């Protein structure tokens, strides 16, 4: 951890955190929400032990990364954009992508848009997001599971951040991270009430040290939860803007794993996209698919060490 480099970069017109360390093929590790690249702490340390280069940033509007104040700045685009610069500021023309929950989407974003830039993809908990250009990605979600699904709750801006400031950032965390609940999430009307998990432990998991959570908090408690929040505030917009990639299919590599209690794995009809056919028909390699017995959403950090094994077996045939 404390061989770990921490710098700060420019991007795409704004600040970067990167965490890295290791030389060899660079592998870059994409973060979701609510986390930091201080999620992906056992699979930098893995990977750059055998002879990779682990690059791990804080997202925008993450950690100790620029927010931009305007929810317009969040499109997939906007991230994609930060990332190309900082792999041509890494210096490599490929890079190996590993990523989880919003990363992922991103990380798909990265494969659609410049498949050449990636060798190889290991995708946590996210499947693809396919186009239905006969409906929105929003629409399709409170379509199905109502106004207080999650991510419908995420969308007007302002009220999440309210509803999670009463609770205060500290419950939300741990609420979220020790979230065991498969299905969608639901929320309680009008307020965060027990959010994700109706059911906390007084103690956390044994994959989450206090002072892991601490880490996170004191993330957090600076930033807020604004800027991770727009992104989803842009996924209609997403949508819009993807058109000119409708009906395509991804022909990079990728290697798909998540936990068996996983939200999205148990919700948004993703297991019969998943082993049904579908995920392969627009993932023309998709290669294996794995699911974590036991395992819940944060996967990377509750099975770590299995995590790292499948990174690297994967990425070494190529």
């Amino acid at each position: 951890m404390e061989e770990i480099e921490h710098r700060t970069v420019e991007v795409n017109g704004i600040k970067m955190h990167v965490a890295e360390k290791g030389e060899g093929p660079v592998v870059l590790f994409l973060h979701g929400f609510p986390e930091l690249w201080y999620s992906w702490r056992h699979q930098i340390l893995a990977l750059s032990s055998r002879g990779y280069r682990a690059v791990a940033p804080d997202l925008r509007g993450y950690g100790d990364t620029e927010a931009p104040v305007s929810i317009s700045s969040y499109t997939g685009f906007h991230i994609v954009g930060d990332l190309i610069a900082l792999i041509d500021l890494l210096g490599v023309d490929q890079v190996f992508l590993v990523a989880h929950d919003w990363g992922a989407i991103i990380g798909w974003y990265l494969c659609t848009f410049h498949p050449d830039r990636v060798k190889a993809y290991v995708c946590l908990s996210v499947p693809l997001l396919h186009r239905d250009p006969n409906i929105r990605t929003v629409d399709a979600m409170r379509a199905m599971y109502g106004d207080d699904y999650y991510i419908c709750r995420f969308q007007k801006p302002g009220e999440m951040e309210a509803q999670m400031a009463e609770v205060g950032t500290e419950y939300v965390l741990k609420n979220i991270l020790t979230t065991r609940k498969p299905g969608p999430p639901i929320f309680p009307k009008g307020e965060y009430g027990t959010g994700f998990n109706p059911d906390m432990p007084n103690s956390l998991p044994s994959w989450l040290t206090q002072d892991d959570l601490a880490y996170y908090v004191s993330k957090y408690e600076k930033t807020g939860f604004t800027g991770p929040l727009n992104y989803y505030r842009n996924m209609n917009l997403n949508w819009e803007l993807t058109a000119p990639w409708s009906g395509g299919k991804i022909q990079v590599p990728v290697k798909f794993i998540t936990g068996e209690l996983d939200w999205v794995y148990t919700s948004l009809n993703m297991k019969e996209y998943i082993h049904g056919g579908g995920f392969k028909q627009d993932v023309p390699n998709l290669e294996e698919v794995i699911v974590q017995k036991n395992v819940a959403h944060f996967n990377n950090q509750e099975a770590a060490e299995e995590i790292n094994n499948h990174i690297y077996d994967f990425i070494k045939k190529f």
